[PDB]
């Protein structure tokens, strides 16, 4: 019954106003599903390749070639397959491209199809997406890791740390956790007026105030948590995405808060912040190929704090395996578009989970109205999601979808809360 | 649509000819599913309680009280629930019993319903059981851990080790792995005739030859592997279930091969066998509450060999958590009937997998024609199953079901093979 | 509507771990049915031929050639036929083979299809298999003839009689009859410990104790019946399968309990046991082509005791006709795989029933999880089944299926009990 | 699905213009079936009781009380039952009447319902009636036993033998057998004109010529067979229904061809005719309670000729059992209305078939347009039917239905031919 009958794509805009791919899949039983592909502002070196058109149109970021690839080549390869055979469909897509990085049809063309197929299979089975992907034990609502203040390559300030997140770990439920996050984001606006700092927003929906650096930024978020009537750490803890590749010079070191520092010095710095602040997680504290520094840092602070690989793993099973052997990080950031299929995303989660590593499902800078990642975070029981500040519908659509999943689960829902961060 | 409409149970016989519970669930959409409950010959102290009738009938092992509980109390609690809400159904069963060990309605009455509901939900979604429970990424065929020679409480011999298993890790596919296992079991019969040793079978379908002890038994299996044209270790490795509670005296020590030994001495013994034999796994090397010995042994040999907790964990999240904190074992044996629900089984797998621990899905001595555990092993991607020697349909029905799942997965199937045992 | 649309086979394992054929049939109305083929350890000379692959694989017992025959030749001959036309389908299979013994496609390839078609027709009619084959008057639950102690070619002992069965004839219902059988099998284990005799199992799930011979074996079973609180004969009677071909030399005589004896002497021996023991049935008391001895023996004791032809008839209408004319035996053992189709099985039953002969539906040494024979025994109202000891799911699956049929029939069920053996 | 929803009866006329019962049954799935009850001109003492109204209407033979019983009592007892549970339905009817002979609601009210239910179940299963009752092996077309010349209580002539039948045993198919029967009946009319004998018809559609007696009558039928171009015996054999109760005086003897004779003398007479004429069957050669004579006669000629019990058995399992023990007759006449249910009819067939006895399905003098008995004769593989001369649609409707069943069976049809009468 859930036989793929039709596949079409169109060019749409992402939350930053740049083009991205949207796919629709129709099954012979009348099932219709739609999936949209996110896009990162700055991409890892090792991510799957997005096909972009080049030329004058949309500053060269058009995706009419990806749309044409879905119609000319991918559609004809998957019509007649069963939508339930996700692995067969993703294999057919990977084999049809024939490149390691999906540079021929584009990670953007292939992921659209992989996701739309998974959605059509779940509709066909009459199961919500989280249940279809995760089975009947998918019930864990994740701690929302909300980026309410920006630095690094996301601003023109003194702050080299890219994202400052709040984590409402002490909340009893996801519905309360979301409210705590909202009320801290609103308090932080009011505190930014109090100090004459800018309340202008950036791409991920958080603030970019021109502050001294890392500790200044943390101090303001602590204020905001207290302003909201919540206790820092016990109620709302903190996390960073250093995105340290962005302030790394190839062969050279970490140009960080007006000094060049070694992997080991960055480590000293981070251990500093652990002592002074309620930190549950630090993502990309060192750069995408700094294999020895990462190993050193994990060994130094990995018992004290979740260490998350983003750019170093790019959701890539080959790269995560290298890090697990090397004792590199204790968590994986999961970005479906880094790898290009749902199948390869879940193989990477499996390697992580079976390996002792936690997962954090992540948005991209360039998001869509698509909420698949809220379903995915519950499906894999990550207990953690990074999908933005509680402002901008490309962020809030995910939180709204988590409210809906929590409601659907009833007394079966469990909020990960402090059990996501047992090192804290 | 998949609303529970009717629930009935009956008394049937298990593979040992003792009574057990069979449940049927009908949904309002016409879906009908049947599940049978296995039973262990010797049970752990901490396992969920089976309701048995007592009295003259079937040596007191009747289950007409469990059948009556399904009709009088459980049926009325779950009619009207949705079969897809496994967690809601299992919660309703656990709340209705109201005991920690399921001593009021019986782990046997509750598990029948939990399993039959999961089967009816999968039929209703039109998904094979492994896909419904594991999602579209369920594709790993497990290494069959085949018990071809018995000792301990399963014989009256000098052999204190309970089960001697072959593991066809070097096979390219599950279909070949099964054949390798069969051909080694058949070769071992012929080798047992050659030495005038008995070829009479026991409960798990393997041999119980009266041999010197552990090393004698290993030597005969090595012969059999070679007799089959396979290389010990590279093609067919070995595993034990010591079931060391069976030769443990409370407060006293391990009465093992004509000596009382300490946890540490047992450890010396096991490290001995690692050096001399291609061992991938040892299960219950020490007793169900020997928390300090287990920790010591894991630390000593856990890097060299999978260490499996059976009786020490009884598939119980509270007990597995205690072992993970204490650094006790690196794998969990998964026996649905030890805990009493599918929900609590998957919570225990989740704790294991997320914790770095491997899983091995297990049969019970008293099995049925039911093949749910073949589906479960693929659903959770355990990469390992312990469901008997390749003789007796209560064992072979599971292997036959794994052939069927492999065939259904097509080029999406992956055989766990040597990737199940990275320490070897 | 019940038009055969698809036919596929696969290689699976039987209860002895040797390969056998499994067939699936799909009808255009969405009906899906599965049937598995049993296999005998030692076969009659005149049985339908099993195709086996030869070569190294599985000791030459592979059935990939039978699987290929189902896909290459049988499938194409029966797609488009109506599943309800069993006789047309079986004729098409017999004509396509074109041999008298089914040596071209294999009795194993043809029976799989014949059985799977009958199952799909019954599902399509929405009738349980026993009702579809036997009509609305199929309601007689058979006396289970349970082989709890082995001799002959099934052991290396002094006992030349192959099977010693208990028959719970005085039971009020099949559910009680099964319990009586179980409780006698369990009592007999305990009595075998008491005498230091082995409790190791053989292929049919019974014991093979090294005892003096026939009378010794009977004495132990009588003890076991009494140990269970039942009266020998009135509650639990006895039956033998001598399988006398196994101890016959072509042209020479019956090498039986350390003497060569004539057909007439064997007869004297059997008449001896009738006098001393509550015997309801003796199967193959003389060899497969000893036409004159059989006639002599039937005339001598046929009024005192059921005499069953197994190897002499091989469920073959041509051979049963020869025996009915010659006054040879008063019952037929019915083994679907001896003849190769359901149609030819029922033609043989018809000849038997219309001829005054009773029928006993039989398992094979190599069984599957398939329970078709429980349905067949009720469908033809045999009042007698031989499907093993009440241990091993390849045996117990049949007894469990008889419990289910009894339950489905309600107050319409009748237990054959002592009305199966009017000579006793 | 095939749940009995509605049951209604009406009064209709039989082939003799007397009232009889017609029943309709509707199932909740929309299945509608109609059955009519035959009636015998002269009934056996032991037959099930027909309810008749008494009074002026239709000479007291009205059945409005039977119609009222179906609406007032039987309908309410069987609405809600499953039509497939024939045994449960027939039991409910037998229990509701509560008499041994069905004298409270009438064998006529109960049989209508039993038959209409069986028809509705077969429609619901989408199986022709013969296949639903007999299973997929129902394929034997019976030899038509055609009564072309009447005597006894069916005429006012010198002929005490009630029915003279032709049996086209040497025909290759039922379609040819029917034609042979027709052509002999037509030839016999022409031969009756040649001798100035009457060609006026009686109730069973045959001739009643005023001839000398038995041998005269046989001689005329032989002529007719030859006149048709067929060989007596090899092509068309003979059978009688003596109906000897009709010429028996209680305690006294057999007033037969102008003499009072003993059971033994009747026997001498019959053995006489065997020597002189190609006789395959003689029905009721002695009276309904002449148990010792019947036994004597069977022993004398039973090896030479089928001996059929009609009035002595009345299709009654209790009475057939008495005859089988006493060695009384070798065949049973099967008249559904003698017993009152389909279930009890098939129990009687089962006892017969399993007992070495043949069956002959029979019409009644008072028949309807109903053809159920053609289906029943194939369903039970009787190989013999007695349903009249090949004239009158109450007779020919059955033959026409056998043509239809033969056509539907295709190359699966087998004509019983000479295999119905192995003694000839
Ligand atoms: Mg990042
Ligand atoms: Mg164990
Ligand atoms: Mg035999
Ligand atoms: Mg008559």
């Amino acid at each position: 019954m859930p036989i793929i009958e039709q596949v079409r794509a169109r060019e749409i805009l992402d939350s930053r106003g740049n083009p991205t791919v949207e796919v629709e899949v129709a099954l012979i039983d009348g099932t219709f599903a739609r999936a949209a592909v996110p896009s990162g502002a700055s991409t890892g070196e090792h991510e799957a390749v997005e096909l972009r058109d080049g030329g004058d149109r949309y500053g060269g970021k058009g995706v009419q070639k990806a749309v044409q690839a879905v119609l000319d080549e991918i559609g004809p390869a998957v019509i007649g397959l069963n939508a339930d055979d996700q692995r067969l469909v993703d294999q057919a897509l990977v084999d049809l491209d024939g490149t390691p990085d999906k540079s021929r049809l584009g990670g953007n063309a292939i992921l659209g199809v992989s996701l739309a197929v998974a959605k059509a299979a779940a509709d066909s089975a009459e199961l919500p997406l989280f249940r279809y992907v995760g089975g009947p034990n998918a019930h864990i609502l994740p701690v929302p890791m909300m980026n309410i203040l920006n630095g690094g390559a996301h601003a023109d300030t003194a702050v080299d740390i890219q994202e400052f997140m709040v984590a409402p770990i002490g909340a009893p439920s996801f519905v309360e956790a979301l409210r705590w996050g909202a009320e801290v984001y609103h308090a932080l606006k009011s505190v930014l007026k109090k100090e004459g700092l800018s309340t202008g927003l950036g791409d991920a929906g958080g603030f970019a105030p021109d502050v001294a650096g890392t500790t200044a930024a943390l101090d303001l978020i602590s204020r905001a948590i207290e302003s909201a009537g919540l206790r820092p750490g016990a109620d709302v803890a903190l996390a960073l995405d250093a995105a340290a590749t962005e302030f790394f010079t190839d062969g050279t070191g970490y140009v960080f808060e007006g000094t060049t520092r070694t992997a080991d010095q960055m480590t000293e710095f981070y251990a500093g912040l652990l002592g002074a602040y309620p930190l549950v997680s630090i993502e990309d504290p060192l750069s995408e190929d700094d294999w020895d520094g990462w190993a050193a840092l994990t060994a130094s602070i990995g018992d004290r704090v979740q260490i998350v690989g983003d750019d170093i793993f790019v959701t890539n099973p080959e790269r995560l395996e290298e890090g697990i052997e090397r004792g590199v990080a204790n968590a994986l950031l999961v970005k479906v578009n880094q790898i290009g299929t749902l199948t390869e995303t879940l193989d990477a989660v499996t390697l992580a989970h079976h390996g002792g590593y936690r997962t954090m499902i992540s948005h991209r800078s360039g998001e869509t109205e698509d909420t698949m990642i809220a379903d995915l975070a519950v499906a894999i029981g990550s207990g953690q999601i990074k999908t933005g500040a509680p402002a901008r519908s490309e962020r809030v659509a995910k939180y709204n979808q988590l409210l809906r999943i929590e409601e659907a689960l009833g007394d079966a829902a469990r909020y990960a809360g402090d059990l996501a961060f047992p090192r804290f």
